[PDB]
């Protein structure tokens, strides 16, 4: 359902349309241009980098997205800004390989091998910057320059292998203490992965918003 | 008190000492020796070489007592005892480790109690002197030098006190220890073997003072 920019519940139409779109966006609708969120795979490295906290998670696959629930959506056709606050109700996983070099309440955490995260009700909060930008046809297109992510991560459980490699017990115990850990380890990393998820979604939208044009999206302006 | 001129006299000394081991467990203060089960009273044991810097405190060894004694020799000519023993069974340390190592790509830093169990260990114990005229007129042994051979045996392990902030990982670094002691206690030998020789001095100096050579010796 296009969404007229003149019509007097276009903020209302916008957010019921994207609520719509979820379900189809899962495996992916390549006709717009974008890929599937459920599973939200081919990702760029997270990484951070601080003293005593070195981790690199590659190779991440996040599931679950494809239950999630939008609780506001603002479209500001002056400014050219998108701004959503979604939740997934129950969970969303994230797979991959993590490379960790930590020192973790007085522990050594050294070492590489696959995670799995869940996390519990999480939330998003996203702001999507740009302005219109006349194509080569004089079709107007959506040219995003900036987006920031608000992650609100929920309650994290962890399965998190390759610490300690050289002795068994001594991984299933550094694995079991990942998981204690994870609810702090994952509250320290919000701002990486919220800078992260920013350069997702202003890939990802801007992959949708070179395919289809503004005047399409949104008539009458 | 046996003879040295009686026809079998290494043999008699080898059975002495066998008869004795029992009653040394609690101490003998008559002839000046402190107890060998527990044998406490010690110095610390020390190593910091190659990356791998341990020191152990109050160490206290049982089960010493069941002690069997393979070979005795007395050489009255250099003052030599020469004695190899071997323990049926277990001896076990315990006191408190002080650790910073690598040990098989594991680091092994902190603090905390150990248990350390040998089965069938032996040692051969070299002991030096020369006679000294003691007051009024008998004949002591002073002893100058003691060298240990220890042979280790089988070693188990239970050793707290590494990654202490998270108990399952103390619990698996307790584990690992166990796995890796036959290796760390190896290592350990040549400080084990120093350490074991002073010890071994020093308490036999003690009896040595108070018994005179005569009197354990008689005819030479
Ligand atoms: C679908 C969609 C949407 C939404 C989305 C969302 C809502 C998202 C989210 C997302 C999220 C919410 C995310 C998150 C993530 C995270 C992660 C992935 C993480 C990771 C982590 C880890 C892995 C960790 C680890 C560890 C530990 C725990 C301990 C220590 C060690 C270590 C470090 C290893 C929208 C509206 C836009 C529209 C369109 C479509
Ligand atoms: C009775 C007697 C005798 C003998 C004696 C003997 C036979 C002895 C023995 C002894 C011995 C044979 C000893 C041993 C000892 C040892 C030790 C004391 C050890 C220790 C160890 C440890 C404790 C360790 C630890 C650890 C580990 C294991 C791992 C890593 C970490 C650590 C390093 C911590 C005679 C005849 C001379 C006479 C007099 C009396």
């Amino acid at each position: 359902q296009t969404c007229n920019a003149s019509s007097p519940d276009f903020q209302l139409c916008v957010r019921a349309s994207l609520q719509q779109l979820i379900p189809e966006l899962a495996s992916g609708v390549p006709s717009i241009g974008a890929e599937g969120v459920d599973p939200l795979r081919g990702l760029p490295p997270i990484v951070h980098n601080s003293n005593g906290f070195k981790v690199q998670l590659d190779d991440v696959s996040i599931s679950g997205l494809s239950a999630t629930l939008i609780n506001d959506v603002n479209v500001d056709l002056t400014s050219n800004t998108i701004r959503i606050q979604a939740t997934v109700p129950g969970y969303i996983t994230a797979t991959g390989i993590q490379t960790t070099d930590a020192e973790i309440m007085g522990i050594p955490l050294k070492g590489s091998g696959p995670f799995t995260i869940s996390l519990a009700n999480p939330s998003l909060a996203v702001t999507l910057t740009g302005a219109p930008s006349a194509g080569p046809n004089g079709q107007t297109y959506l040219r995003l320059t900036s987006a920031s992510a608000a992650i609100e991560p929920g309650t994290p459980t962890a399965d998190i292998k390759g610490f300690f490699p050289q002795f068994p017990p001594l991984e299933a115990a550094a694995s079991a203490f990942a998981s204690v850990v994870a609810p702090d380890v994952v509250q320290s990393l919000k701002p990486t992965l919220d800078k992260w998820l920013g350069g997702v979604a202003l890939q990802r939208a801007q992959a949708v918003f070179s395919s289809v044009s503004y005047d399409a999206l949104f008539p009458g302006r």
